[PDB]
């Protein structure tokens, strides 16, 4: 289910989201979505334990595009986890704990992120956005 | 006027979360609400620029209860303000960023909180709870 969900931010180019908060010890899987709206998702960043993969969308009036899946897999159920999100410009950035980095193209080109949820398994427990 | 909202927060006695924001430079108002729903609130902290006070109240069933006003009014429209919540047994204790104290009796003795949303002329930058 909804998290959380938070209307209005103006976040925008050169911008930077951190993330932390735990991971249910029973998660299948959990989800970052970045928008404008619930139904228009410039990043849709999901995390999926049953497959061990991170698969990235976008959504568009409700209509899902074609997916990226990243197999650098290193969540771990029942955990607490930093993820940090930038936006730049072209792209976002995901940075993971270990390190790695998940790159997901800006399609549609938002110049500005008003809307952000995060359903499932992922309870926050800190956020910050500049 | 809906800004931020998050459910399952499990957030019990003893606990601390941090608010920061950006006021709307055209801010009347906003407010931070905590409780089990959005009809059955803990704690609801108002500063209205309208009216140079902070007004606190609990809501019963999408019923108000007696307000509590404090006149101690250091908010400016513009501005970023870091806001403290303690959650104690016999009330809620919000610390402001110029030492003054709002103490809120726990009316409904919660000893759990799973609701916060945040309302009107605040755009959350930094959040914590723990
Ligand atoms: O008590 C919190 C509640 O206040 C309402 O506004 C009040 C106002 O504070 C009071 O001085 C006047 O007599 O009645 C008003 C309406 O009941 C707000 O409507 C509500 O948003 C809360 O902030």
């Amino acid at each position: 289910a909804r998290m959380f969900e938070m209307f209005n931010l103006d976040w925008k180019s050169g911008g930077t989201m951190k993330i932390k908060g735990h991971i249910s010890e029973d998660a299948e899987s959990f989800a970052i979505n970045l928008g404008c709206k619930s139904s228009d998702l410039a990043l849709h960043f999901n995390p999926r334990f049953n497959e061990s993969v991170i698969v990235c969308n976008s959504l568009c009036s409700d209509n899902w595009q074609q997916e990226q899946r990243d197999k650098h897999f290193n969540f771990y159920k029942g955990s607490t986890v930093k993820i940090i999100v930038e936006f730049l410009g072209d792209k976002f950035l995901v940075k993971l704990p270990d390190g790695h980095e998940v790159e997901f193209p800006n399609r549609h080109g938002y110049d500005k992120i008003s809307y952000l949820n995060i359903l499932g398994g992922f309870k926050v427990t800190s956020f910050k956005v500049e």
